[PDB]
């Protein structure tokens, strides 16, 4: 019936929960589409992935696909204009983003539902006609050499390339993927290369349709869906073109048997364990290599890991298959060190092929098969439900694999028992295949090779046969057991039906001395799941560096005697988080609720009765030290960051003064402050889910009655809950505090306008002005100025109060930086002047959607309440509110907003600057205002002494 459409797919696969509908197709030209037909979503969503990407760049012009990527977004024959894109999505409430692997190109983006078909359209020019224009060309170029700039100095970006710098050299694995300036622009001219042409020949040879694949997600119907795939994506030119395929592997028999010595960054200890195997993608219906992983990598009694952990030679382990590309994969096993560790690593891997021996000694196991079968089963059935943008992105990816009927599922549902695959992969694990490396800071001065991309000095050799037969002749060690079923598997999940005195928001049902409990039974998801939200205070948690440092090392001594048992309830859906704040302790359970109560009782109990192992403090102590130390290995923008909220905060810790204080924690001083910290407490608490009130209350009292019966713990009093002010900053000031990153060869900057105090009014004027020139920043700073890869701006939100910041990472000085903002300033008010009534009133559309998006799972709408309830605004009906309010302003209100607060020559303009400089220092372009002398600050403390401080704002 239709020339178009080379078939429609039968009935796509979808959870008996899901209420979105679905169809496959594939069109004329080869394309393989997902339609997504969701009539209550607030954004639409398309993606489209192109299965080529980095290993087919040309050997001549490293990083040319991932240039490619970002030049689309740059201007395309039908919608010229170098940031339509951009504009569009922004002005009705869209983003965008897009990655390139080693064998995909996959760009995404939302927009507001009734704008999907623009959207869509301009959309669609990226693989029909870009223009590639011969000045973005040059100046993107910029942002993509920032792009690896950023990555260079960092320790899994130099690990993933020394991975790929020691294998076959002749092979695509060895490619550089992100390109930088010298391979995109300076050695091409060198070479007569024209790169427009270059990509224009890429585009045109790579970009066929038989290639791709396009998810849309709208509210329209299924037809009209199809309608309009059909028109903007049938024009796109077969060009059938091979796939790639990479059947030869990247690690050859020299590759094998050989151990590197790797200097890193930071002061980390890492042990990588590898072998080559084939590709197992296609099968995926058995999945040979996840029961691999879930064995090698458990973490329960029995497991590889546990033992390691015993010998306090590792902390964590990592196991199983690593992607490759179509023709070759990897399986790790991947360890950090403790100090004994380093020196015992032909032990650690000997016990590595022990536990490996285990299972071939066993056999495989259909019972072990069966519960990954169920947990993914119920995993997927029960699915939470994705946010767009993300959904689309990754569908498109396996659109690619997948035949349509099982995309849903096919990542999820397991069907064949396949003892002769499991070992076959497993007759592969051995240790004529192996590769080690060995990642220390003890090899600096001791190497003898540089890779060639990002400077990474290691050295290698061949491991020694004594070496190799040592581990050929592993024996059973009698410490190593398989797991025993999972007695945290959930089986319960009926929906708690809605009870009579439901309600919309939290209800604060609980407000006593020792305990402030805020509830809602979730009447939105109907999924057996819950959220167990609990801030503790104890004003012993933050009283200083040493209490901090004990905090800290109290709940990771907690986690790591935990993990055992907490690592099956992990499997089963079921998850914690436990960590020190500035106000006492966070923690967090999240998953099934069938099971939860059960954690939750065994997590409160450790606390409240925890006996520290003495080894275990030791080791956990020193990785802490390094931990802190290796802050200074950090971006340059973190940093910026970092002081500014150092400099911004009442009370504050450096982590100077952390590491001072951290020789000091003694195994007796850490006992003695467990109770302290527990002896005086008030909790707060959001339960939010598949329970009831009554189940709500008897969680609450039963975490009180188990930190009573043990801990001894009483109230504190409403006085003592003291939460932290923002420094008041005066009147006409600019303040610049001023570091060095001593690590990285980029400067960073973080500029902040304070504005006052949060409110209804206060709010969105910073909320409708950051939306306004929330494009254009990105579009002048980093698309025509290129200042950097990293620009950032937006609202800054601490303690109560805010302002506007902007972050950049650059190349370029900050002072530099600093008047380029402020020539960018000026150019918003004069674009606010000039532009129209009607195109004023698309942003407040914009935001308003942007605000009023519904959350699409438990856990996003447990975060919008947690934010009320941490923040102590307790302000759920905020979004109606502030919306209402946003309507009802013009023009004229945010001109005056931006003269009062924000222009050069504001009267009460509040300005602080944070400037991070490089490794090493100390026209087209609008023009930049002359600015006031800065007062540099010295001395953190002497500053915030020096100053006012604001009120918090008032409850609801
Ligand atoms: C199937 O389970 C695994 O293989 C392990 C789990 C593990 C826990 N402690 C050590 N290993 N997980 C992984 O290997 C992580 N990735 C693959 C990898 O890079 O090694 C698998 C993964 C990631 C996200 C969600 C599900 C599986
Ligand atoms: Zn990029």
């Amino acid at each position: 019936n239709n020339p178009a459409i080379k078939r429609i797919g039968n009935h796509i696969t979808k959870s008996p929960e899901d209420k979105r509908e679905y169809r496959g197709l594939e069109l004329a030209n080869g394309i393989k589409v997902l339609l997504i037909s969701d009539p209550t979503t607030d954004k639409s969503s398309a993606a489209l992935d192109v299965h080529i990407g980095s290993l087919s760049d040309p050997p001549n012009i490293a990083g040319l696909s991932h240039f490619l990527q970002h030049m689309l977004f740059l201007g395309t024959k039908k919608y010229p204009k170098e940031n339509e894109y951009s504009q569009f999505l922004s002005e009705h409430a869209g983003s965008s983003n897009a990655f390139t692997s080693g064998e995909h190109t996959n760009y995404y983006f939302d927009v507001s539902h009734e704008h999907l078909e623009g959207a869509l359209d301009r959309f669609a020019q990226f693989f029909l006609s870009p223009l590639f224009d011969e000045s973005a060309k040059d100046r993107e170029v910029n942002a993509v050499d920032s792009e690896h700039e950023k990555n260079v100095m960092n320790d899994a970006w130099r690990l993933f390339q020394l991975e790929k710098a020691t294998g076959n050299p002749k092979h695509p694995f060895s490619k550089f993927g992100t390109g930088n300036k010298y391979t995109l622009e300076t050695r091409p001219n060198q070479e007569g290369i024209d790169v427009r042409q270059e990509l224009l020949k890429f585009h045109s040879a790579y970009y066929s349709s038989n290639l791709m694949a396009v998810v849309v997600l709208g509210r329209e119907s299924l037809d009209d869906l199809t309608n309009l795939v059909v028109k903007l994506f049938s024009e796109v030119e077969n060009k059938n073109v091979p796939l790639p395929e990479f059947p030869e592997h990247p690690f050859q028999e020299e590759h094998l048997k050989q151990l590197y010595k790797i200097v890193p960054i930071k002061d980390i200890r890492n042990l990588y364990v590898t072998f080559p195997i084939p590709d197992l993608q296609k099968y995926y219906k058995s999945n040979p290599g996840h029961y691999l992983g879930h064995l090698i990598g458990h973490e329960g009694p029995g497991s590889l890991l546990s033992e390691l952990k015993s010998k306090g030679w590792v902390n964590t382990l990592v196991g199983g298959q690593k992607e490759g590309a179509r023709g070759f994969m990897f399986f790790i096993i991947n360890v950090d060190l403790t100090e004994e560790g380093l020196l015992h690593v032909e032990d650690i891997i000997l016990h590595m092929f022990q536990y490996i021996q285990k299972l071939r000694a066993e056999g495989p196991q259909e019972w072990v098969f069966q519960e990954l079968k169920d947990l993914n089963a119920v995993a997927f059935r029960f699915k939470d439900k994705e946010r767009p943008r993300g959904y689309t992105s990754k569908i498109a990816g396996i659109l690619h694999y997948y035949p349509l009927e099982e995309v849903l599922t096919a990542e999820y549902l397991l069907e064949e028992f396949r003892p002769d695959l499991i070992e076959m992969v497993l007759d592969k694990l051995r240790p004529e295949n192996v590769r080690v490396a060995i990642v220390s800071k003890s090899f600096e001065g001791k190497t003898d090779r540089t890779e060639e991309w990002y400077g990474t000095q290691y050295k290698q050799e061949a491991i020694p046969d004594e070496v190799i037969k040592k581990w050929q002749n592993a024996d059973l060690n009698g410490k190593f057991k398989l797991p025993t079923k999972n007695e945290f598997i959930p089986t319960n999940f009926e929906i708690l039906p809605l009870e009579k005195e439901a309600t919309p928001y939290p209800a604060l049902i609980k407000d006593t001395a020792m305990s402030k409990l805020w509830f809602k039974q979730d009447d939105k998801f109907f999924l057996p799941k819950a959220n167990l939200n609990f801030e503790f205070f104890s004003p012993f948690a933050y009283v200083d560096p040493l209490h901090s440092n004990m905090a800290y090392l109290y709940l990771e001594l907690l986690k790591d005697s935990l993990n055992e048992y907490a690592y099956a309830a992990e499997l089963a859906g079921l998850s914690y988080d436990l960590q020190n704040t500035i106000y006492g302790m966070y923690l967090s359970v999240k998953g099934y609720n069938d099971k939860q109560p059960i954690l939750l009782k065994k997590i409160i109990e450790k606390m409240a009765t925890f006996e520290i192992d003495e080894k275990r403090f030791e080791i956990i102590k020193e990785a802490y030290m390094r931990s802190l130390n290796n802050f200074r290995a950090e971006q340059p923008h973190q940093h910026a960051m970092y002081y500014l909220r150092l400099l911004m905060t009442e009370v504050a810790w450096t982590k100077d003064e952390l590491k001072e204080a951290l020789d000091d924690v003694t195994l007796p001083r850490l006992k003695a402050f467990i109770p302290q910290l527990l002896s005086r407490l008030h909790i707060e608490a959001l339960l939010h889910g598949n329970i009831t009130k009554q189940a709500a209350l008897g969680i609450m009292q039963m975490v009180e009655d188990t930190l009573i019966e043990h801990a001894h713990t009483k109230p504190l009093l409403p006085s003592q809950l003291v939460r932290y002010r923002e420094v008041q900053l005066p009147d006409r000031g600019w303040f610049v505090y001023q570091q060095r990153n001593e690590v990285h060869n980029n400067s960073g900057i973080e500029i902040y306008y304070q504005t006052d105090m949060q409110s209804t009014s206060e709010n969105m004027f910073l909320e409708l002005f950051a939306q306004i020139i929330s494009e254009p920043a990105f579009n002048t700073l980093r698309t025509k100025e290129q200042l950097g890869y990293i620009v950032f701006s937006g609202p800054r939100r601490a303690n109560g109060i805010q302002g506007l910041r902007f972050i950049i990472q650059s190349e370029k000085p900050p002072h530099y930086l600093e008047s380029r903002v402020e020539a960018f300033l000026i150019t918003m008010e004069k674009s606010i002047e000039d532009m129209t009534e009607e195109a004023f009133q698309k942003h407040i559309q914009a935001l308003a959607i942007r605000r009023l998006d519904k959350p699409k799972k438990l856990s996003a709408e447990s975060a919008k309440y947690w934010g009320e309830i941490i923040s102590q605004q307790y302000n759920f009906d905020r979004d109606n509110t502030e919306v209402a309010y946003l309507k009802t302003l013009t023009k004229e209100d945010i001109i005056k907003f931006y003269k009062e607060m924000l222009a050069v020559d504001a009267p009460r303009r509040h300005k602080v600057s944070v400037h991070v400089l490089a490794r090493e220092m100390d026209i087209n372009l609008s023009q930049a205002p002359a600015l006031p002398q800065p007062e540099v600050i010295q001395n953190m403390t002497e500053f915030k002494r020096g100053l006012p401080l604001f009120p918090l704002v008032k409850p609801h």
